[PDB]
């Protein structure tokens, strides 16, 4: 286990082989989960690129978070998709919690600890667990295929992970940065693999 | 019996067929009264939607208060209608207190504890105790008949009615959220029922 | 004699008729005077309003404030008028003072407490103190003859005035609402006569 | 010597009559000054204006500070001129500050307490102390030729002038009215000679 | 050498040259640097200038910061350029600190203590020791050939230069101006060389 507190990977170039592959020893699958991350990018303007990619044998975009230009955050679960939209982005480092649970099919997505109106997805569906999660790419297939301007360029960190809805409350904790155990994917005790042109910085967000 | 403290009711997808029915303990006829309520909504750039919707047998527009896109809230009683203009809207959750009196006719209403202007509606009518107060959707019939174009989507909680006009101090309390009891509609003792695609989940708004 | 604090007029429709008339115990001329008032109105945009307007047998418009549409802010004396104009104007109570001197001609009109430049108007004139002071109407006769586009629409309260030219820290704690004690016209001993439909609220600001 | 502080002239009409003449007690040429002082106006929307006059047998604007429409603060010194523009102006008072220092000619512009950048002019001159300052009107002889679209309208005070350049902690000292002692023109111990309708009154600035 | 503290160079007229050279201590070559620095001009409106250039025999831009007109920040190591293009430029004070690092080519860019995304730049090259370092102008060749259009006008200052680079953390302490210590170059201790017209003024910036 590496502790990536206060760390970030950077991505400095656009490219297609720069990505890292997250673990999850994940026995059972997901009916439902929470995932935060911090990124900072400036291709919002630019172009789309892939924030979070979790894909399955099965569906190559089986959990996704995507900006995709002049709209917004796409979010897809089991190759179905919402859109939150945003109408005037900025230039600051981005902290986003979204969450899906199957027996409603809510959706929550959450920016810099301020909500989005709650939206259905997927209802009844349930995420497999044999699955490879990538940063820094979109992914096509189990691992690989991944497209050039889908590439994320800039940084992300505080990647976490949790197979349960967080509350309002807990969601706070996590953005004002309170203690707390992610019990999927943990970014104190995270197991990865760094591949191609792909860094390890002092975090540029307090 | 139930009481809905931190929770809220979500609306995930427009149908006409999702809705909540609340049950009023009233029978003397309403001379006035005040309801307070939060919500939140993205559909205020696309589309109206109702807000609170309050019919009797004799008519399904005794008290409703109503989102008019590119108009603002619209506020109705007895069937009669006044607007009170929004000319630029935010996505954030919205807390509205109306009131509105016989006796002078004045209606009020507040957006976020800041008061619009007083109007006067309906001077000398009476809204009836029989009713049918229903979340989520319009009725044009006692209970019935939902466009759905009209339904609500997104989260609705904090549901309060009272006999009587509150003063400018209590709706600031309500706001702010001090302590209070309302005595015909009350979010800590809700008799209600539920249909279709609706949830209770904690609420997004501290 | 009446304590009208914490309480406002409401003129919660257009009409030629509703008003209330404030009542002078003033028996020597006028050679200064200050004017302070809240109001809210949502006329702003639509159409002026006369907010106070004072009158005698020689002139109908001995003093008049008066909003004029996509204009501002108009203050008369003896008939002859400056505009104090504003480029954009934004919904929410406003708090006015207006001091005049006829030994200097020199008019100063604050909102919010921020002063606006000061101005000459009739140095050398007489203001006279047997004067029919009208509040929600424009007056034309001594008493009557009321233009109903130019009545006022939503409150008006806090109305105090002096016999002498308020320094700009004594405005400052008018606007503050601090202890003061006016002369000519007190709201804390406020004697009048309403006529039509006028109520008596509480006042919708701080 | 009169203590004006607390004071301003008010100039309340156009006019080309209307003036103020300061005294200074200078003997000495000036190799270098500062100049701060109040003034407030809303002829910026409207016509350029003459907002301090210094002048001399052989030159007529050997110093002045003008404001010149759609441009900004024009500051000459010995009859060439520099601009320092302003986009955006708003109606309030504002507090100037220049400075001028021969043995470089770096020109110094304070405004509100915000420095403008360094400009150079009239880099080894020398300014004549047989002088006569005016307020109120620009100056194109000695005394006179006063231009009425040129004349202030509005208020001036603080008038301050230093026959050298204070520093920028200095002028900080003198935005936020903490201790200092001029030595050619001193607000606290004035002489002064007012010409035409021209008041003093309490300053509107804190 | 000289403490230049509290104090920085103006530069008051566009020439060809009005310069400064600063003598950096330095023998051997940079795998990394920081270079941090406070400037001030109003040129950003009309037309590029130079900021910072280092230069070395066989390179006259080694290590260039630039600003070209309409497009924001040029940042330029080896003679290979990357902009941080900034959309909307205010007249003020602006304090940048910049960083490379050979190892990894990652350039962080930080205005105003808000950090710019790291971007990837000449991975794998070395900045030669024997350079010589001018503000004011741009070089194009060893320590000459500027060019008028590329020279600054205004203020700069606090220029501190490290061999290596700086955490978040440490960049934040330099604009808030708490303790450090450059290593090769430091405005503490600073020996440089003027030509021209270049004056040394008390700072502007707080
Ligand atoms: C989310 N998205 C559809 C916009 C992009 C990803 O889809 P895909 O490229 O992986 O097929
Ligand atoms: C308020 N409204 C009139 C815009 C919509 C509701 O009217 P109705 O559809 O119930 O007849
Ligand atoms: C509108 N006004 C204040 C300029 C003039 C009003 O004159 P009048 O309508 O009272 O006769
Ligand atoms: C143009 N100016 C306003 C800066 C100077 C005017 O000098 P003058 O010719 O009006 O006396
Ligand atoms: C402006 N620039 C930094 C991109 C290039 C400058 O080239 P040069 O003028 O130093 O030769
Ligand atoms: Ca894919
Ligand atoms: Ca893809
Ligand atoms: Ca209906
Ligand atoms: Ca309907
Ligand atoms: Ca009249
Ligand atoms: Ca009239
Ligand atoms: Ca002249
Ligand atoms: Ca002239
Ligand atoms: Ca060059
Ligand atoms: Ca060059």
């Amino acid at each position: 286990q590496t502790d990536m507190s206060r760390k970030a990977f950077v991505f400095p170039k656009e490219s297609d082989t720069s990505y890292v592959s997250l673990k999850a020893p994940l026995t059972k699958p997901l009916k439902a989960f929470t995932v935060c991350l911090h990124f900072y990018t400036e291709l919002s303007s630019t172009r789309g690129y892939s924030i979070f990619s979790y894909a399955t044998k099965r569906q190559d975009n089986e959990i996704l978070i995507f900006w995709s230009k002049d709209i917004g955050y796409s979010f897809t679960v089991g190759g179905s998709e919402i859109l939150f939209e945003v109408p005037e982005v900025t230039v600051a480092p981005v902290h986003i919690c979204t969450s899906w649970e199957s027996a409603s099919g809510i959706v929550e997505f959450w920016v810099d600890g301020k909500p989005r109106v709650r939206k259905s997805l997927k209802k009844g569906y349930t995420v497999g667990a044999e699955a490879s999660i990538i940063l820094g790419q979109e992914q096509d297939s189990f691992g690989g295929n991944f497209e050039g301007s889908q590439s994320l360029v800039g940084d992300i960190g505080n990647v976490n992970m949790w197979d349960f809805v967080l509350s309002p409350d807990e969601i706070n904790t996590i953005y004002l940065g309170g203690p707390f155990s992610p019990n999927v994917l943990n970014w104190r005790a995270l197991k990865y693999e760094v591949q191609g042109e792909v860094f390890t910085k002092p975090q540029l967000w307090p």
